[PDB]
RNA sequence: AUUUCUACUAUUGUAGAUCUUUUUUU
């Protein structure tokens, strides 16, 4: 089952030596130099923790309010596929982030309504709106979490004695950084103008004023406030990029000044310096007045103008993502201007203004000569078209004068214009009947108006089969309806034929596009040469202590690469490894450098960073992590385990008030080495080939079919077992191993730890003794643990007591394991939710008079049966239960939206136990799989039901916020499990990722076929069921939950594991 | 006590887990 694909890992190592007692001194051969380098790097690591917790809370509260406002506004607009339009560069970014093949788009501004093309059964616009919908749901989750944290934090600051409620500042930092990434992922595209609203000038205030206000917002303040907090967090516990080191000396000697002249040429093609010099120094309002004071037609028809000025005189078109910032820097620095005063000017080109909003705002300062030709033309044309059938607020004289100037004749008196007005009015009336969400009851009035409008249309020119469209539209009031309606739309939109202006904009836009694509390409190739900022080599002293000697790649001066490699000889005590590769193309070359050479290099200004790990630097240096094993296997020199030449070294600053012993009290650098597992046994599937396969659907279908054919042939004839993993009401998960005939197999021996103190304190150890024997594992509290004799055993962590205050060796263990009481409280929460579903009234009655916590517990004991442990109602989570019942109260107040209530009934309370319990479960499943010599099948639930049917919009990649199952009885039985959909889907995906890359002994095995990781659960929906309703995926067998139910095992919730394993046994036998 | 996560012990720590361009049009 050897892996034929190239795999990658990112091995991360520390780089700040922990000078402490109770930590073995390491890297002490060159320790002196290490110290110097550290105090060099602190000189660059800037920090000012001066922001008191009060001011941090002030900034956080303001940011939360702004983010909530923006999020509420955006929640109503992401799905407007008819108004949104993304630029080409951002469209490609979408097609990478969301996963769809971009196709070939003819236009620069790709309106989402024009992405009618299909891709694997869904429109291309549905992929984008689904990606935005998922982003919004995650924003909601993190806003809720961050609001709770901020509330507890400021409550703690209020009552100075109540410091116990201060949230863990680690989680505070991490939650805000995740929330800021989510928010910025949409605020940035709106801020710089990639997500645009091109129909903004035709729109009317009233029913669509919210969209206009959202199109005209200023996201400078919100973005700057998020930036303020991100800096504040990066100054007290936040990771902040330090360098990107390369280990190849041919990637470090490139000159980045090759492209310079070229870029300047393109800049002189845009006459940008003149524009920026003319505009810099003005405020945004002054720039607006300058642009609104230009002569529009004269500048547009003036061919000697820069294409930017002419475009802004025709249309609001922003400068792209990818050039703007680098262009501001590249314009400022040669000329000595302020960088920000130029970025402001480049932000001021393409700022949307709506003529209608301006006119409603003030009726005296209005004038149509302010706006570009297209915007003013659209406003005048559609307002004049609407004025023939409704009374509107704008005075027709200026619009008529504008159109008369454009065409040279009275536009409102042409038959073509009246025909356009009639078609538009018919479209407006048809829109009401085609919005089935809010159907009225006065259909007769609309139909009478529609008939009269069709009757009174006087066709200005001979148009063919128009009456066919008329009769179809009348007949419907269904596919023929849409066809005729769209053909009427084509005829209506073609009535403006003005064609001279658009013909000129053809050439203007072609030049504006070619020049900016040349700039973008030159910048992209320039910023992959200035990305690397150091050249480093790994160094081993005599005790296998590895340091990284990194020298600055000064672009302002000759670099030191030649002075590092002129000290590497063949006879010296320190070994040096440096990588040489080109993309059988890799070499890890070793030389030696003496101590005087390192001394001179470091005094010259280079950096020396220890590479620290718990196993690399322990007193016996036995490797027990996988990262340490891979570290010591990379430097064996082989080619099947490769080191990627460049890696990013970062750092995080200390948190105030933490002890220096803790890793959060120390300025901690981090190296991020990158390793490739590339086979040599034949033609390995290159990563590009993997990507191409992942894009193709049929390649995947053939691949999965052939892989499970390999498995079935290589395993069916041999003696194998079936490992069925199932959820549980009381047990988080449950594992049963059946024989291929169906008999229950396995007698697992569960152990128990105990720390025995030795007379010499340095040799204390945990002594494992057998405590239980079981044949159905309770995967909640187990963990696979290595005895000091070398054996691997399964221990039950709930059987051992822990200590109240840690680091009290003299005291005796009293408390209960924290994960155990977390699962206790999780079962209580599940009980509460199942009680809400059936007795929402008996749940809401719990808070009749704001009961005190003792009274709240007394009332809870009425509804929810106790856990059944030693102590009844021991660790009841009164706080979380109270803030879930109050949330249900708030939902049922504002109406009784069933979906909004299921957002609470199915909250998946196990989401903080996820990362910790799934690791244990993966460890145990790996242990049992490798116990039976990899000749075993895995048998898992198929969560596909929770993603609705084929009709539903959920393709699988994005988790539903609420389960979309059709049954109510089954959806109720799946809402009582400890592991929600998110938790159990996370476990399943982690297990598949684990099976894809099993490392048995210095080798990599594979049992699931080319599972594309970034696509969460489509890989399982897309599979083909056998005729027994089980989806085979390599070793794994995804079994539908509902169709696994039979006579109970002769031999409560372990029979579930037995029944999944038994159904897989039966299906596998019936296969052959 | 940690590259980091989780549960710990006080064992100079332990156990599992860990990545080219292309406008106006529905």
């Amino acid at each position: 089952f050897t892996n034929q694909y190239q795999l990658s890992k990112t091995l991360r190592f520390g780089a700040t030596l922990k000078e402490d007692e109770k930590k073995c001194k390491s890297h002490e051969e060159l320790k002196g130099f290490v110290d110097i380098s550290y105090e060099n790097m602190k000189s660059s690591a800037t920090i000012a923790e001066s922001l008191n917790e009060n001011e941090l809370v002030k900034k956080c509260e303001r940011c939360y309010s702004e983010i909530v406002k923006f999020h509420n506004a955006w929640e109503k607009i992401y799905y407007r596929t008819d108004q949104i339009a993304v630029y080409k560069d951002f469209y490609r970014q979408l097609s990478r982030k969301a996963r769809f093949d971009a196709g070939k788009q003819n236009s620069q501004l790709i309106t989402l309504a024009s992405l009618c093309g299909m891709y694997q059964g869904a429109k291309l616009s549905r992929y984008i709106t689904n990606y935005w919908k998922d982003n919004i749901t995650r924003q909601k989750s993190f806003l809720k979490d961050f609001s709770q944290q901020l509330h507890q934090y400021t409550r703690a600051l209020e009552k100075s004695d109540k410091a116990h409620t201060k949230p863990n500042l680690i989680n505070f930092n991490k939650t805000f950084m995740v929330l800021a990434n989510l928010v910025n992922e949409i605020v940035i595209p709106l801020s710089n103008g990639a997500i645009s609203f091109p129909n903004i000038s035709k729109l009317e205030d009233g029913e669509e004023s919210h969209l206009i206000e959202f199109a005209l917002n200023d996201y400078s303040q919100l973005s700057e406030l998020i930036g303020e907090l991100k800096d504040a967090i990066a100054t007290n516990g936040g990771y902040t990029p330090f360098a990107k080191v390369t280990l190849n000396h041919y990637t470090a000697e490139q000159k980045p000044h090759v492209f310079k002249n070229d870029i300047d040429a393109k800049i002189r093609e845009l006459k940008l310096i003149g524009l920026v010099e003319t505009l810099k120094g003005k405020s945004s309002e002054q720039i607006e007045e300058y642009f609104s004071n230009l002569d529009k037609f004269s500048t547009y028809n003036d061919r000697n103008q820069s294409v930017i000025v002419r475009t802004q005189c025709f249309k609001y078109k922003p400068i792209p993502f990818l050039v703007k910032h680098q262009l501001a820097k590249y314009i400022s620095e040669p000329n000595g201007w302020d960088e920000d005063a130029v970025a402001k000017v480049l932000d001021a080109v393409g700022a949307i203004r709506s003529p209608a909003h301006d006119y409603a705002n003030n009726q005296e300062g209005f004038d149509l000569n302010h706006y570009p030709i297209k915007v003013a033309f659209d406003y005048a044309w559609e307002q004049l078209a609407n004025s023939l059938y409704t009374t509107v607020t704008f005075p027709q004289e200026m619009c008529e004068k504008y159109l008369n100037s454009i065409y040279g004749c009275e536009v409102s008196k042409e038959p073509v214009f009246k025909f356009y007005a009639d078609l538009l009015y018919i479209r407006k009336n048809l829109a009401v009947l085609e919005h089935k969400n809010n159907l009225p009851s006065n259909q007769e009035e609309f139909i009478c108006k529609i008939n009269n409008t069709f009757e009174n249309i006087v066709l200005p020119y001979k148009i063919s089969q128009f009456e066919t469209y008329k009769k179809d539209i009348l007949a419907w009031i269904h596919k023929k309806y849409t066809d005729a309606k769209q053909q009427l739309g084509f005829i209506r939109g073609g009535l403006k034929g003005y064609t001279k202006l658009t013909n000129e904009f053809k050439q203007i836009s072609s030049t504006y596009g070619k020049t900016f694509a040349e700039l973008r390409d030159k910048f992209k190739e320039k910023n992959e040469i200035t990305k690397i900022t150091h050249f480093g080599i790994i160094i081993e002293d005599k005790n296998r202590d590895r340091y990284l000697l990194a020298s600055e790649l000064k672009h302002e001066q000759i670099n030191h690469v030649s002075t590092i490699l002129n000290k590497l000889d063949k006879s010296s005590e320190f070994i040096t490894y440096q990588v040489k590769s080109l993309t059988k193309s890799y070499l890890l070359q070793s030389d030696t450098i003496s101590k005087q050479s390192i001394a001179s290099l470091v005094e010259g200004g280079c950096l020396l960073l220890p590479i620290i790990n718990q196993d690399i630097t322990s007193k016996e240096r036995k490797d027990k992590n996988q990262f340490s094993k891979d570290w010591n296997h990379i430097f064996e020199g082989s080619k099947e385990f490769r080191l990627h030449p460049e890696f990013a070294v970062s750092y995080r600053t200390p948190i105030e008030g933490y002890p220096v012993q803790k890793r959060y009290g120390r300025l901690q650098f981090v190296c991020a080495f990158n390793a490739h597992i590339v086979p040599q046994n034949g033609e390995f599937i290159n990563l590009k080939k993997q990507i191409e396969n992942f894009n193709d659907e049929d390649v995947q279908k053939r691949n999965v079919t052939e892989f499970n054919k390999k498995v079935n042939h290589a395993l069916s004839d041999k003696e194998y077992v079936v490992i069925g993993i199932d959820r549980g009401l009381k047990q988080l998960a449950t594992l049963c191993v059946l024989d291929k005939r169906g008999k229950i197999l396995g007698d697992f021996e569960i152990y128990k730890k105990e720390f025995v103190r030795a007379e010499k304190r340095s040799e204390s150890h945990w002594e494992h003794t057998q405590a239980e024997t079981r044949h159905i594992l309770d995967l909640s509290n187990l963990r696979v643990e290595t005895t000091i004799e070398g054996k691997k055993v399964l221990v039950d962590q709930s059987l051992t007591l822990v200590k109240k205050n840690r680091d009290t060796p003299d005291e005796e263990a009293t408390e209960e394991n924290k994960q155990k009481i977390k699962l206790k409280q999780l079962s209580y929460i599940r009980k509460l939710q199942h009680k809400m579903q059936t007795n929402e009234q008996d749940v809401l009655d719990l808070i009749n008079n704001e009961p005190s916590d003792e009274e709240f517990k007394k009332r809870i004991e009425g509804l929810i049966s106790s856990f059944g442990e030693g102590q009844k109602y021991a660790d009841l989570p009164i706080n979380t239960m109270r803030e879930m019942i109050s949330d249900l109260q708030g939902v049922i107040a504002r109406g009784n939206n069933q979906t909004e209530k299921n957002k609470i009934i199915e909250l998946d309370a196990a989401d903080n136990l996820k990362q910790g319990i799934v690791a244990n479960m993966i460890g145990i499943v790996n242990y049992i799989f490798a116990k039976y010599s990899y000749k075993a099948y895995i048998s898992l639930e198929d969560l596909s039901r929770a993603y609705g049917g084929a009709k539903s919009g959920y393709d699988g990649r994005y988790l539903p916020s609420t389960s979309q199952d059709e049954d109510v009885d089954f959806k109720e039985q799946q809402n009582q499990m400890l592991a929600g959909l998110g938790t159990y889907q996370f476990f399943e995906m982690q297990l598949l990722k684990k099976l894809q890359k099993i490392q048995s002994d210095n080798t990599v095995l594979r049992f699931v076929p080319a599972f594309r990781s970034a696509d969460n659960y489509r890989n399982i929906l897309r599979l083909e069921e056998t005729k027994y309703k089980s989806k085979p995926f390599g070793v794994v067998h995804f079994i539908d939950p509902k169709f696994t139910s039979k006579k109970c095992p002769v031999c409560g919730d372990d029979n579930g594991a037995y029944h999944i394993a038994l159904k897989s046994v039966e299906n596998l036998i019936q296969m052959k």
